[PDB]
């Protein structure tokens, strides 16, 4: 049987009883998707048999295949990724942990007046190609229906606010998003695989292994354009949608 074990109150679960690969049946893939959606980042250990080809084939069962600051992946693009699948290949003798934050509970826990603020706030995300996107700060997750905060390192400013103002509000939101109660810090061991939902998380790499060799292999799944709580979609200012 497949088993899903919660690692903290708001984020993180370990999934036992699964050997990741091309051949997982439909019910197994359903359970994995359900766990990803609920726990936001999930971990499979002792996947020692896995290689790049099997990682990629497995990724295809969940979707269509496409660092030291807290971010949501590629949010300078309008249709930024849904999820990634990350496999440990070679790990340092110490350090090298990874952080994830749950941007759904971050929203849900907001005081009412801050909910009113964020539900009508928009942020310019950029990559400095010249990618510039105005995203809503509250996105309605397209599979769970959950309201989630959309911010992170690619934010250059909030639309209609001065830069001191934007900074103050950005830091306030980030501090709630990245609070210890809202995050999980994972210690990687050989054979580990993490899968996170990029539509309800941020993550952050940690520079605590003194530049020892560290390699992980990532496959990313296509996502869609955010919708705010009134049904408005993100606006492309510069660039074009990710395509494959
Ligand atoms: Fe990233």
């Amino acid at each position: 049987l497949i088993t899903v074990k919660k690692l903290g109150s708001r984020i993180g679960a370990q999934v036992d009883g699964v050997s990741l690969g091309a051949d997982l049946d439909a019910a197994a893939v359903d359970q994995i998707r359900a766990a990803l959606l609920e726990h936001k980042v999930i971990f499979f250990r002792n996947q020692h048999h896995l290689d790049d080809q099997q990682q990629l084939q497995f990724a295809g069962l969940l979707g269509t295949p496409i660092a030291n600051r807290w971010h949501t992946d590629v949010t300078f693009a309008a249709n930024y990724p849904a999820a990634s699948i990350l496999r440990a290949v070679t790990l340092p003798n110490y350090g090298g942990s990874t952080l994830w934050a749950n941007t759904a509970t971050a929203y849900a826990e907001l005081p009412e007046p801050l909910k009113c603020l964020v539900e009508n706030l928009w942020a310019l995300h950029t990559n400095r190609p010249d990618f510039r996107t105005e995203h809503p700060v509250v996105r309605v997750h397209p599979e769970t229906g959950e309201r989630t905060l959309l911010a992170g390192d690619f934010v250059r400013g909030f639309v209609g606010l001065d830069s001191q103002e934007s900074s103050a509000l950005f830091e306030l939101l980030q501090r709630r998003i990245t609070s210890p109660e809202n995050t999980i810090r994972w210690n990687w061991e050989s054979g580990d695989v993490a899968i996170w939902d990029n539509r309800a998380t941020q993550h952050r790499a940690i520079d605590d292994y003194d530049d020892q060799h560290r390699l992980l292999h990532r496959v990313t799944l296509m996502g869609d354009v955010p919708v705010d709580v009134h049904g408005q979609r993100s606006r492309v200012i510069s660039g074009a949608p990710l395509a494959l």
